[PDB]
């Protein structure tokens, strides 16, 4: 019948909050979650949330008609700086459709095959400077990969050139970034420099540099392009808050995914040498075609691999939009949040079997046989990944490349250490890469 929800011990006034004391916050609900299974309650001083890891409970929580997207505490502090930008707007919020229809075909195969010089502009980059390093060298990995898909979402959605590679520490604008995705992580656990405005500047250069300037990607669309339902353009307050929506949606979470598939792949050599084969049979010319990236189909099963133990965007949340019934056993109010713990319905033994922590890519083998709404790297409904089809497009061209130019060494025998900044990384991962001396072109 009518359930208790279960919930973690509570400690008087501080409610459940003495158990999230940490840097790891969603890898301590994990546990929590292998702990009281697939849903707990979880009280903080003033703020209640439900964590769902069920396959069974997170198909109900998609259903669109009963729940919509809600803005967790990291995505409202996230808003003092995106605004009613695309990732932090509510739905109900005007802005919300009006953005999603004008910047939707920025993201049609077409404004995808226009995409991939420039992607493959950046990825040659990134080849190039891993050939150049000296034998006494090694790669850092997220910080690289970073320096690539910040540069890419620069190059084709702005045509604006981040020249990360002519830097060796981080983009002045990544640095800013950190601070703020790490403050607003650590301000939850507050029971009782964030405000130091630098991006500023990148967004009137941006702008600057259009102004000046035979374009047709996304920042055309966010300045010319009217909403067919209301024959509204963005407005220039908006038309910010989407830039800085897309520099930080459109880099981070592509190369925390490109760093854990590196990582997977120097764990499983058997992997590594599958994917190896595939690149080099496929990427036959000096650099990779548009169509050749579509066939390098188990470099994107090792993506999507990666995606299911550790999706790089790890949790989402949902508020009831009436008084319902989850389960049809616990019953929720009007305005009463859920967040889905991605990498727990990940790990959903009913799903996946019982080696669900095993680098398994030929689980993707036949991807229409996995039940719905049991893969959820990407979200939910109408506030799903905008830039989905881009995101594995960019990573399967670079993987693609990496593994067809270099031999991959874990030679520190790295040891996983996941940073979380409301999105994760494998902080710390270095490996050397050994050319097989290809030729780019
Ligand atoms: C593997 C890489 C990526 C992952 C795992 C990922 C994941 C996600 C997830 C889980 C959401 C839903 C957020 C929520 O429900 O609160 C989302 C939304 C969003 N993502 Fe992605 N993302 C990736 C790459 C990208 C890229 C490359 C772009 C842009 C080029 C992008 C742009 C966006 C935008 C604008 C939204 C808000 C969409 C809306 O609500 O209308 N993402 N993403």
């Amino acid at each position: 019948t009518i359930k208790e929800m279960p919930q973690p011990k509570t400690f008087g006034e501080l409610k459940n909050l003495p158990l999230l004391n940490t840097d790891k916050p969603v890898q301590a609900l994990m546990k929590i979650a292998d702990e009281l299974g697939e849903i707990f309650k979880f009280e903080a001083p003033g703020r209640v949330t439900r964590y769902l890891s069920s396959q069974r409970l997170i198909k109900e929580a998609c259903d669109e008609s009963r729940f919509d997207k809600n803005l967790s505490q990291a995505l409202k502090f996230v808003r003092d700086f995106a605004g009613d930008g695309l990732f932090t707007s509510w739905t109900h919020e005007k802005n919300w459709k009006k953005a999603h229809n004008i910047l939707l075909p920025s993201f049609s195969q077409q404004a995808m095959k226009g995409y991939h010089a420039m992607m493959v502009d950046i990825a040659v980059q990134l080849v190039q400077k891993w050939e150049r390093l000296n034998a006494d060298e090694h790669i850092e990995v997220p910080e690289d990969m970073t320096r690539l898909t910040l540069d890419t979402i620069g190059l084709c959605g702005f045509n604006y050139r981040f020249n990360s590679f002519y830097r060796d520490q981080p983009h002045p604008f990544i640095t800013s970034m950190v601070r703020a995705l790490d403050e607003a992580m650590n301000k939850l656990q507050r029971a009782n420099q964030f405000q130091e405005k630098v991006m500023n500047d990148l967004v009137d250069k941006i702008i600057a540099d259009r102004k000046a300037s035979q374009s047709d990607d996304l920042l055309t669309h966010m300045l010319n392009g009217k909403d067919p339902e209301t024959g509204e353009p963005l407005d220039d307050e908006n038309i910010r808050y989407q830039i800085i929506t897309f520099l930080i949606q459109g880099h981070e979470t592509t190369s925390g995914l490109l760093s854990f598939a590196l990582y997977f792949l120097v764990k499983n050599p058997h992997v590594l040498q599958k994917a190896a084969e595939e690149a080099a049979r496929v990427l036959v010319d000096p650099v990779p075609s548009y169509k050749q990236v579509k066939q390098l189909k188990y470099v994107g099963m090792v993506l999507n691999e990666a995606l299911r133990l550790w999706p790089t965007a790890p949790a989402f949340s949902l508020y009831a939009k009436e008084d319902t019934v989850l389960g049809g056993e616990y019953p929720l109010e009007k305005g009463d949040e859920l967040m889905v713990l991605i990498p727990q319905l990940h790990r959903d033994k009913t799903i996946w079997g019982d080696d669900v922590e095993e680098f398994r890519p030929e689980r993707f083998e036949n991807p229409s046989a996995i039940p719905q709404h049991a893969f959820k790297p990407f979200g939910n409904g109408q506030r799903a990944c905008i830039g989905q089809q881009f995101a594995l497009h960019e990573a399967t061209l670079v993987l693609g490349m990496m593994l067809k130019h270099f031999d991959f060494e874990d030679h520190t025998n790295y040891e996983l250490d996941i940073k979380e900044t409301l999105t994760l990384k494998p902080e710390g991962f270095v490996v050397k890469a050994k050319s097989k001396k290809i030729p780019l072109g």
